[PDB]
């Protein structure tokens, strides 16, 4: 209704993050997700469960849709609990 | 005894990755460590529980730096058991 059209597949939903995760430690988090990352939005989760979601604008489709990949393939993989990082001595 | 001298702080040990995890599916999910990933080696982790250890070289000390910060980053905020990430309809 007057708006200029959406372009389709350019902002990310990640949802269930931390309650407390605050603004600054999101986007120091995200950084890797690549300059195509423009501007985030950051509201309490709906739901029964504490969290946020956060609202992620590319400037493209490519952009958005490698950042998604990304965010996916860490989270099915690189998530472990027991996960440790540390220089090889 | 003859080996030129390691480059301090290049290389990344990534202890407690999932045990039948592939070395293509663990590069998949490193490939936003950047382009100073040079070489990986994964070997069954050290230790009672079941797991990989990974060992990550970079290029540069600069490339590793970054490449550590990213993935505690990660870690620390990005790791919930709920995340969920979809298109923003």
């Amino acid at each position: 209704s007057g708006l200029v059209p959406r372009g389709s597949h350019m902002e990310l939903s990640v949802d269930g993050l931390p309650p407390n995760l605050t603004r600054s430690a999101l986007l120091l988090a995200l950084q890797p997700l690549g300059p195509g990352l423009q501007e985030a939005r950051l509201l309490p989760s709906p739901g029964p469960a504490p969290g946020q979601i956060a609202l992620l604008k590319f400037s493209s489709h490519r952009a958005a849709a490698m950042a998604k990949k990304a965010l996916v393939e860490g989270q099915s993989h690189l998530c472990g609990e027991q996960v440790a990082v540390e220089w090889l001595k």
